[PDB]
Protein backbone atom coordinates (compact mmCIF):
# COMPACT_ATOMS: atom_id res chain seq x y z
CA UNK A 1 0.00 0.00 0.00
CA UNK A 2 2.17 2.68 1.27
CA UNK A 3 6.10 1.67 -0.01
CA UNK A 4 9.12 4.12 -0.24
CA UNK A 5 12.52 2.60 -2.49
CA UNK A 6 15.56 4.67 -2.77
CA UNK A 7 17.98 4.14 -5.03
CA UNK A 8 21.63 5.85 -6.64
CA UNK A 9 23.64 4.73 -4.25
CA UNK A 10 27.37 4.01 -5.33
CA UNK A 11 31.05 3.84 -4.62
CA UNK A 12 32.08 7.48 -5.25
CA UNK A 13 35.47 9.19 -4.96
CA UNK A 14 36.12 11.66 -2.45
CA UNK A 15 35.47 14.83 -3.72
CA UNK A 16 32.56 13.51 -6.37
CA UNK A 17 28.82 13.82 -6.50
CA UNK A 18 26.05 11.66 -6.36
CA UNK A 19 22.49 12.17 -6.85
CA UNK A 20 19.94 9.55 -4.22
CA UNK A 21 16.24 9.65 -5.54
CA UNK A 22 13.32 8.05 -3.32
CA UNK A 23 10.32 6.55 -5.16
CA UNK A 24 7.10 7.20 -3.40
CA UNK A 25 4.26 4.76 -3.80
CA UNK A 26 0.92 5.11 -2.42
CA UNK A 27 0.66 9.00 -1.36
CA UNK A 28 1.85 12.24 -2.73
CA UNK A 29 5.23 13.61 -2.44
CA UNK A 30 3.64 16.83 -2.11
CA UNK A 31 1.33 16.53 0.50
CA UNK A 32 4.03 15.50 3.40
CA UNK A 33 7.30 16.90 4.51
CA UNK A 34 9.79 14.32 3.21
CA UNK A 35 12.95 13.85 4.95
CA UNK A 36 16.60 11.87 4.24
CA UNK A 37 17.95 10.48 7.00
CA UNK A 38 21.71 8.29 6.83
CA UNK A 39 23.00 5.72 9.09
CA UNK A 40 27.20 5.42 8.21
CA UNK A 41 28.47 1.99 9.65
CA UNK A 42 27.95 0.84 13.06
CA UNK A 43 26.95 4.08 13.95
CA UNK A 44 23.51 5.33 15.20
CA UNK A 45 20.60 6.97 12.39
CA UNK A 46 20.77 10.44 11.85
CA UNK A 47 18.85 12.88 10.50
CA UNK A 48 20.01 14.80 7.09
CA UNK A 49 17.96 17.08 5.33
CA UNK A 50 14.07 17.66 4.91
CA UNK A 51 11.53 19.58 3.01
CA UNK A 52 8.13 20.71 4.35
CA UNK A 53 4.75 19.53 3.13
CA UNK A 54 4.49 22.92 0.78
CA UNK A 55 8.19 22.56 -0.71
CA UNK A 56 9.17 26.29 0.81
CA UNK A 57 11.08 24.95 3.47
CA UNK A 58 14.19 23.11 3.39
CA UNK A 59 16.40 22.33 6.56
CA UNK A 60 19.76 20.82 6.58
CA UNK A 61 22.22 19.32 9.30
CA UNK A 62 25.11 20.90 9.85
CA UNK A 63 27.81 18.89 8.31
CA UNK A 64 26.11 18.83 5.11
CA UNK A 65 25.35 22.39 4.67
CA UNK A 66 26.07 23.73 1.22
CA UNK A 67 27.17 20.32 0.07
CA UNK A 68 23.65 18.60 -0.13
CA UNK A 69 20.56 19.78 -1.79
CA UNK A 70 17.00 18.15 -1.32
CA UNK A 71 13.98 18.86 -3.58
CA UNK A 72 11.24 16.95 -5.23
CA UNK A 73 9.48 16.40 -8.74
CA UNK A 74 5.54 15.90 -7.38
CA UNK A 75 4.80 14.16 -11.22
CA UNK A 76 7.50 11.48 -10.64
CA UNK A 77 6.61 11.08 -6.97
CA UNK A 78 9.77 11.36 -6.44
CA UNK A 79 12.33 13.10 -3.77
CA UNK A 80 16.39 14.08 -4.70
CA UNK A 81 19.26 13.95 -2.70
CA UNK A 82 21.37 15.76 -4.47
CA UNK A 83 25.03 15.40 -2.72
CA UNK A 84 28.54 17.21 -3.80
CA UNK A 85 32.02 17.57 -2.66
CA UNK A 86 31.42 13.94 -0.78
CA UNK A 87 33.70 13.56 2.17
CA UNK A 88 34.43 9.82 3.38
CA UNK A 89 32.66 10.98 6.40
CA UNK A 90 29.62 11.00 4.07
CA UNK A 91 29.47 7.12 3.86
CA UNK A 92 26.57 5.44 4.52
CA UNK A 93 23.42 4.15 4.39
CA UNK A 94 20.64 6.50 3.12
CA UNK A 95 17.12 6.10 4.34
CA UNK A 96 14.17 8.16 2.57
CA UNK A 97 11.19 8.95 5.39
CA UNK A 98 7.95 10.79 4.93
CA UNK A 99 6.16 11.93 7.73
CA UNK A 100 2.11 11.15 7.94
CA UNK A 101 1.24 12.52 11.24
CA UNK A 102 1.88 12.64 15.04
CA UNK A 103 0.18 11.40 17.86
CA UNK A 104 2.60 12.37 20.95
CA UNK A 105 -0.26 11.71 23.80
CA UNK A 106 -0.02 7.81 22.72
CA UNK A 107 4.20 8.26 24.03
CA UNK A 108 3.10 10.27 27.05
CA UNK A 109 0.61 7.29 27.71
CA UNK A 110 3.38 5.18 27.42
CA UNK A 111 5.42 6.93 29.38
CA UNK A 112 3.25 7.38 32.08
CA UNK A 113 2.18 3.45 32.57
CA UNK A 114 5.60 2.45 32.27
CA UNK A 115 7.82 4.47 34.35
CA UNK A 116 9.43 3.06 37.74
CA UNK A 117 8.50 -0.73 35.54
CA UNK A 118 10.52 -3.40 33.72
CA UNK A 119 9.78 -3.83 30.08
CA UNK A 120 10.44 -6.39 28.58
CA UNK A 121 10.29 -6.45 24.59
CA UNK A 122 11.31 -8.13 21.21
CA UNK A 123 14.50 -7.78 19.49
CA UNK A 124 12.12 -6.17 16.44
CA UNK A 125 11.08 -3.43 18.55
CA UNK A 126 14.55 -2.71 20.78
CA UNK A 127 15.09 -2.08 16.86
CA UNK A 128 12.68 0.53 16.22
CA UNK A 129 12.86 2.15 19.53
CA UNK A 130 16.77 2.22 18.82
CA UNK A 131 17.87 3.27 22.51
CA UNK A 132 17.19 2.09 26.05
CA UNK A 133 14.14 3.33 27.89
CA UNK A 134 15.31 5.42 31.00
CA UNK A 135 13.99 5.18 34.27
CA UNK A 136 13.17 1.02 33.27
CA UNK A 137 14.64 -1.81 33.30
CA UNK A 138 14.89 -2.94 29.66
CA UNK A 139 14.55 -6.68 28.74
CA UNK A 140 15.28 -7.86 25.42
CA UNK A 141 14.36 -11.15 24.53
CA UNK A 142 16.51 -12.98 21.61
CA UNK A 143 17.46 -16.43 20.49
CA UNK A 144 21.48 -14.51 19.79
CA UNK A 145 23.62 -12.52 21.95
CA UNK A 146 23.06 -8.71 22.89
CA UNK A 147 24.76 -5.94 21.13
CA UNK A 148 23.99 -3.42 23.54
CA UNK A 149 25.51 -3.57 27.64
CA UNK A 150 22.77 -0.97 28.67
CA UNK A 151 19.55 -3.25 28.26
CA UNK A 152 19.47 -7.31 30.07
CA UNK A 153 18.98 -9.60 27.04
CA UNK A 154 16.99 -12.92 27.73
CA UNK A 155 16.60 -15.82 25.90
CA UNK A 156 12.82 -17.36 26.93
CA UNK A 157 9.89 -15.89 27.89
CA UNK A 158 11.02 -17.64 31.41
CA UNK A 159 13.88 -16.31 32.14
CA UNK A 160 12.44 -12.34 30.81
CA UNK A 161 10.09 -12.96 33.51
CA UNK A 162 12.31 -13.72 35.98
CA UNK A 163 15.12 -11.25 34.96
CA UNK A 164 11.90 -8.54 36.69
CA UNK A 165 12.63 -9.76 39.83
CA UNK A 166 9.56 -8.98 42.23
CA UNK A 167 7.89 -6.10 41.19
CA UNK A 168 4.12 -5.53 41.30
CA UNK A 169 3.69 -4.94 37.49
CA UNK A 170 5.45 -6.22 34.62
CA UNK A 171 4.85 -4.26 31.41
CA UNK A 172 4.87 -6.07 28.11
CA UNK A 173 5.84 -3.37 25.14
CA UNK A 174 5.80 -5.19 22.18
CA UNK A 175 6.36 -6.29 19.37
CA UNK A 176 3.78 -8.56 17.59
CA UNK A 177 5.37 -12.05 18.64
CA UNK A 178 5.95 -10.78 21.58
CA UNK A 179 2.53 -9.99 22.34
CA UNK A 180 1.36 -13.19 20.68
CA UNK A 181 3.17 -15.03 23.95
CA UNK A 182 2.60 -13.22 26.72
CA UNK A 183 -0.73 -12.44 25.71
CA UNK A 184 -2.04 -15.83 27.80
CA UNK A 185 -0.31 -14.78 30.52
CA UNK A 186 -1.64 -11.19 31.15
CA UNK A 187 -3.68 -9.68 33.79
CA UNK A 188 -4.35 -6.61 32.44
CA UNK A 189 -4.16 -4.75 28.72
CA UNK A 190 -3.25 -0.85 28.45
CA UNK A 191 -4.58 -0.39 24.96
CA UNK A 192 -4.59 3.30 22.72
CA UNK A 193 -7.01 2.78 19.91
CA UNK A 194 -5.92 5.27 16.63
CA UNK A 195 -8.48 5.90 14.38
CA UNK A 196 -5.96 5.16 11.32
CA UNK A 197 -6.73 3.31 8.56
CA UNK A 198 -2.68 1.60 7.38
CA UNK A 199 -2.07 -1.43 6.42
CA UNK A 200 1.14 -2.41 8.48
CA UNK A 201 3.30 -6.02 8.73
CA UNK A 202 2.45 -6.37 12.56
CA UNK A 203 -0.20 -6.74 14.37
CA UNK A 204 -1.72 -6.64 17.89
CA UNK A 205 -3.16 -10.75 18.58
CA UNK A 206 -6.92 -10.91 18.68
CA UNK A 207 -8.18 -10.77 22.03
CA UNK A 208 -11.68 -12.23 22.77
CA UNK A 209 -13.49 -8.97 24.41
CA UNK A 210 -15.86 -11.40 26.58
CA UNK A 211 -12.39 -12.14 28.00
CA UNK A 212 -11.94 -8.70 29.25
CA UNK A 213 -13.73 -6.23 31.36
CA UNK A 214 -12.79 -2.32 30.85
CA UNK A 215 -12.11 -0.35 33.45
CA UNK A 216 -11.40 3.23 31.54
CA UNK A 217 -11.53 4.51 28.43
CA UNK A 218 -10.90 7.81 27.42
CA UNK A 219 -11.82 9.00 23.76
CA UNK A 220 -9.85 12.31 22.07
CA UNK A 221 -10.65 13.76 18.76
CA UNK A 222 -7.71 14.38 16.51
CA UNK A 223 -6.44 18.21 16.23
CA UNK A 224 -3.16 20.11 15.60
CA UNK A 225 -1.55 18.16 18.44
CA UNK A 226 -2.32 14.66 17.62
CA UNK A 227 -3.08 14.34 13.67
CA UNK A 228 -5.72 10.99 14.17
CA UNK A 229 -8.55 10.55 17.00
CA UNK A 230 -7.71 8.19 19.91
CA UNK A 231 -8.44 6.37 22.68
CA UNK A 232 -6.96 4.94 26.07
CA UNK A 233 -8.67 2.05 27.53
CA UNK A 234 -7.28 -0.09 30.23
CA UNK A 235 -8.31 -3.86 30.46
CA UNK A 236 -8.60 -6.51 33.34
CA UNK A 237 -8.83 -10.41 32.53
CA UNK A 238 -12.07 -12.21 33.40
CA UNK A 239 -10.81 -14.64 36.07
CA UNK A 240 -6.76 -14.30 36.32
CA UNK A 241 -0.83 -11.94 37.75
CA UNK A 242 1.60 -9.17 37.71
CA UNK A 243 1.82 -8.96 33.54
CA UNK A 244 0.90 -6.26 31.34
CA UNK A 245 0.51 -5.50 27.78
CA UNK A 246 0.97 -2.16 26.79
CA UNK A 247 0.24 -1.30 23.06
CA UNK A 248 -0.74 1.22 20.53
CA UNK A 249 -3.54 -0.19 17.66
CA UNK A 250 -4.72 1.43 14.96
CA UNK A 251 -7.65 -0.19 12.77
CA UNK A 252 -7.78 -4.38 12.70
CA UNK A 253 -4.82 -4.49 15.35
CA UNK A 254 -1.99 -2.82 12.93
CA UNK A 255 0.31 -2.45 15.40
CA UNK A 256 3.58 -1.66 12.79
CA UNK A 257 4.99 -1.37 9.44
CA UNK A 258 8.72 -1.95 9.19
CA UNK A 259 9.65 -1.44 12.43
CA UNK A 260 7.88 2.02 12.78
CA UNK A 261 4.49 2.80 13.39
CA UNK A 262 2.64 3.76 10.25
CA UNK A 263 -0.08 5.95 11.69
CA UNK A 264 2.81 8.41 12.14
CA UNK A 265 5.93 7.61 9.67
CA UNK A 266 7.01 5.49 6.72
CA UNK A 267 10.85 4.16 5.59
CA UNK A 268 12.55 3.46 2.87
CA UNK A 269 14.40 0.17 2.30
CA UNK A 270 17.67 2.67 2.39
CA UNK A 271 20.75 3.14 -0.63
CA UNK A 272 24.19 2.67 0.55
CA UNK A 273 26.62 5.00 -0.41
CA UNK A 274 30.03 4.56 0.25
CA UNK A 275 32.93 7.78 -0.49
CA UNK A 276 36.15 5.90 -0.52
N1 LIG B 1 2.05 0.11 18.17
C1 LIG B 1 2.71 -0.46 19.22
O1 LIG B 1 2.21 -0.37 20.34
C2 LIG B 1 3.97 -1.17 18.99
C3 LIG B 1 4.36 -1.44 17.71
N2 LIG B 1 5.55 -2.15 17.48
C4 LIG B 1 5.89 -2.60 16.13
O2 LIG B 1 5.93 -4.03 16.15
C5 LIG B 1 6.92 -4.46 15.12
C6 LIG B 1 7.88 -5.53 15.67
O3 LIG B 1 7.08 -6.55 16.17
P1 LIG B 1 7.71 -8.13 15.78
O4 LIG B 1 8.02 -7.96 14.31
O5 LIG B 1 6.64 -9.04 16.20
O6 LIG B 1 9.06 -8.46 16.55
P2 LIG B 1 9.10 -8.42 18.19
O7 LIG B 1 9.35 -7.00 18.54
O8 LIG B 1 8.01 -9.23 18.85
O9 LIG B 1 10.51 -9.15 18.53
C7 LIG B 1 10.59 -10.34 17.75
C8 LIG B 1 11.97 -10.99 18.15
O10 LIG B 1 12.12 -11.06 19.56
C9 LIG B 1 12.84 -12.27 19.90
N3 LIG B 1 11.99 -13.19 20.61
C10 LIG B 1 10.59 -13.24 20.67
N4 LIG B 1 10.15 -14.27 21.43
C11 LIG B 1 11.32 -14.90 21.87
C12 LIG B 1 11.54 -16.03 22.70
N5 LIG B 1 10.48 -16.73 23.24
N6 LIG B 1 12.80 -16.47 23.00
C13 LIG B 1 13.81 -15.72 22.42
N7 LIG B 1 13.76 -14.64 21.63
C14 LIG B 1 12.47 -14.24 21.36
C15 LIG B 1 13.34 -12.89 18.52
O11 LIG B 1 14.48 -12.25 18.29
P3 LIG B 1 15.88 -13.19 17.55
O12 LIG B 1 15.24 -13.19 16.19
O13 LIG B 1 17.04 -12.23 17.81
O14 LIG B 1 15.86 -14.47 18.35
C16 LIG B 1 12.15 -12.45 17.62
O15 LIG B 1 12.54 -12.44 16.29
C17 LIG B 1 7.68 -3.19 14.69
O16 LIG B 1 7.06 -2.74 13.52
C18 LIG B 1 7.37 -2.19 15.79
O17 LIG B 1 7.32 -0.88 15.25
C19 LIG B 1 6.42 -2.42 18.54
C20 LIG B 1 6.08 -2.20 19.83
C21 LIG B 1 4.75 -1.63 20.20
C1 LIG C 1 8.90 5.34 23.27
O1 LIG C 1 8.83 5.23 21.88
C2 LIG C 1 8.26 4.06 21.36
C3 LIG C 1 7.55 3.17 22.16
C4 LIG C 1 6.98 2.03 21.61
C5 LIG C 1 6.17 1.02 22.43
C6 LIG C 1 4.72 1.49 22.71
C7 LIG C 1 4.30 2.72 22.30
N1 LIG C 1 3.06 3.13 22.52
C8 LIG C 1 2.20 2.32 23.20
N2 LIG C 1 0.86 2.77 23.48
N3 LIG C 1 2.61 1.10 23.62
C9 LIG C 1 3.84 0.68 23.37
N4 LIG C 1 4.20 -0.63 23.82
C10 LIG C 1 7.16 1.77 20.27
C11 LIG C 1 7.89 2.64 19.47
O2 LIG C 1 8.05 2.35 18.10
C12 LIG C 1 7.36 1.23 17.62
C13 LIG C 1 8.44 3.80 20.01
O3 LIG C 1 9.18 4.68 19.22
C14 LIG C 1 8.41 5.57 18.47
Amino acid sequence: QVQLVESGGALVQPGGSLRLSCAASGFPVNRYSMRWYRQAPGKEREWVAGMSSAGDRSSYEDSVKGRFTISRDDARNTVYLQMNSLKPEDTAVYYCNVNVGFLPADLAWFKRNTLNKPVIMGRHTWESIGRPLPGRKNIILSSQPGTDDRVTWVKSVDEAIAACGDVPEIMVIGGGRVYEQFLPKAQKLYLTHIDAEVEGDTHFPDYEPDDWESVFSEFHDADAQNSHSYCFEILERRGGGMISLIAALAVDRVIGMENAMPWNEYWGQGTQVTVS
